[PDB]
């Protein structure tokens, strides 16, 4: 069949197509989070920018997986993309809790694919994930944990004040 | 309900959410077209770049609709995104024929929304489509028609030669 | 014996010396391919430049292995270098088919050495190959597969025309 | 407990805290080596600079481990730091022999932690060590071995002359 | 014994070695304070930077003492370094109270060494401390007192809000 | 047969292919000499650089011969390349004695080919060797003779000292 494929299992090829769907789902989730915080009755610009940047980051992860699929001689296959889990995302705290749950689900999927690649003795796959995904994910989850702690300390007796101050003084606008 | 909404019908709000889904579907279609032409057994770089640029253009149309939805005080609602119509896209000619069918479907959806806005006496909506969508679509469909004519004249007795030459001498690589 | 050697097996040391011989053999093969396409009765400058650049790339892989051998405290040992498999390399298509066979043989040798290093719990060796060899090889084999597809589509009824056009419009001159 | 911790064993967390202590011990050893060669009755500036730079390099390795500990959601724990093994370090040859023994002890600790991470299927840990520690250590031990050979060839009949010349013509002052 | 030593008592030499240990202990304390505020469940970047800068300042004080010891012809002697007094440092207020207690202990040690040097008629020692340590310490303790007053005024009814605001609007991030 | 060949004997064509093998053998010899002096138990950087530069110079002589072979319409033919005469090269003096023996063997081969070209009344060949090879060889052999005299004068009673000093003060590092 393939003129270039070498040491690239059907199991890894399939798992890469599934991981693309997970990253595009995550990208779509962040697009929805961004436009919720852009609503005139929510109006938290720095929160909107935080999640819009993540929509782009997750799309770029999908793009790198698809590029690698073709570099290895697998076939990119696209499936339907489910809509995000919510239409309205609550407070900045609710949204950042949803985001860290989403990132730990992507991180577990990365770790599971790395374990498959290790079992299949596919060092190019293992290095690819180590070099472009695992540390990106650890650093993002650490950032979200930092943000969750600062959001939680600002709730106090005065949730609205804390939510304003976090968006103004931690996030970019 | 909304503090800003003025002269913005529920019919237009719903039709804008549907049009976002159509543009994101089109974006996803172009992502698939791009990665098909990137395959080592297809390998037409200028065709890959043509369709990848359209994936971005259609995403940007979805983004402008969502921005406008919030500017008017409607609620952005995301639905599932169906996968593209094909997994393999045939020749450059097959792909460019699929692309012009897709663009005429987006153009008809734009014209239908403009007619709804005109019936609802919503001049901001009508101007928005006139200023950011209708001419973009006319110019792209003219470009695709130009390309289809040049692809068709190169088929001759020697399809492979013509497909190479079109990618090398008309498309960007 | 060695003042610096640590966690560096005799098996890996020997396999690194063998891999140097394989890369220098490959370099010599590409020098022959380059000078064949430089003949006045072949005269395909872009094909000559493609293979001459690969002679340098394979020499550089041999040089990095030898540097690493000394960094680990092994002893570089040189053996005779067999001449290339052919004196005349046929068409650009014949030559590019020979080149992808040669690159998949180097890639398998890399994967076999990585497996030895993994079995010997030699993470410096494994990372060295992951960081400087495995992706270089995947990217080159993808490029050759792209080129083989474009060469094959240009054969048509008119092999000479296709061979000229590929050298003029894809390769660098 | 931890909001960010994922795939991070208590065994690795503890071993990282121990490795921090080993690197800070090594840093302190190099601070002592540097100030010994700064004595007016020793007075080998290039030897002082060599070991002072290593005090900084080992401190930076401790700092990167502590940063990573927090990125993974482990708890940095500091323990007492033992003083260096000697108060006086003898000749440049004695000092460079002590330094290579110290670096091979750090390298073995790195390899042992990498093996623990591999057993615990912790690819982020394994990649972290591969990317920031293993090659740094191989390159430093090779440099020290080079220096030991040049110091040994200069002993001759005239140790003082050789020790001066090595400091003047190989080390930086 | 020493070719350069002049007017440099054994009492001062010993007291300088003890003061080095006190400054390295203080440096290690500030390294621990810095990494505590870097935890994802503490996450006060400006507090982390404040204490990390002090780890460097205290290390530099140790380095200047060791340099001076050799300039005078004394022998630098290193002893074990005890770990910091706490593993967890509480609130920014708790940490800044611990820091001013630590700085007043270093200041008293400086004053005691100055008194020893004065009793031993060692004007080089006395001037050294006056020129590089006493004013540095007065200025730092004044800064910490300023910070303690601003932290205390922000506790109010809403400790978390005050702790965020102090880190955002007084400390550097 | 050849459309361009004119005044180019089969004897010269064959002798040029043999001379290519001699120059590639010499290049390989210098690669081995370079990596021997890079060993941590040899560690003479300026000696390593001297011989590595000669590996490149001899490769370039082979390349110019092959270019000229095609310019004249002869056929480049590659044969097996024997490994270098030694695996270990002894002292700098031993290595430089081996190198001058190797260069006088290349110089005699150049002179023999020039005599063949003169007998065959092939002035292009004779001028080619005069313009790109004979003086290069005379100048290199003079340089090596200069180096041998300086190495010999430094042996004295203290071989290691002399070998260090020559590498430090004559060769490039
Ligand atoms: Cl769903
Ligand atoms: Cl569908
Ligand atoms: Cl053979
Ligand atoms: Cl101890
Ligand atoms: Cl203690
Ligand atoms: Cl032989």
């Amino acid at each position: 069949s393939s003129q270039i494929r070498q040491n690239y299992s059907t199991e890894v090829e399939a798992a890469v197509n599934r991981l693309v769907n997970l990253y595009l789902r995550a990208s779509y989730t962040y697009l929805s989070l961004g436009f919720y915080f852009d609503r005139d009755d929510v109006a938290l610009e720095g929160v909107c920018h935080f999640f819009y940047e993540l929509a782009y980051e997750k799309y770029e992860g999908a793009y790198r997986l698809l590029k690698m699929q073709n570099q290895r001689g697998g076939r990119a296959l696209f499936q339907d993309l489910q809509k995000p889990s919510q239409d309205e995302w609550g407070t900045t705290l609710d949204a950042m809790k949803a985001a860290i749950v989403l990132e730990k689900s992507l991180n577990q999927a990365l770790l599971d694919l790395h374990a498959l690649g290790s079992a299949q003795a596919d060092p190019h796959l293992c290095d690819f994930l180590e070099s472009h995904f695992l540390d990106e994910e650890v650093k993002l989850i650490k950032k979200m944990g930092d943000h969750l702690t600062n959001i939680q300390r600002l709730v106090g007796s005065q949730a609205g004040l804390g939510e304003y101050l976090f968006e103004r003084l931690t996030l970019k606008h």
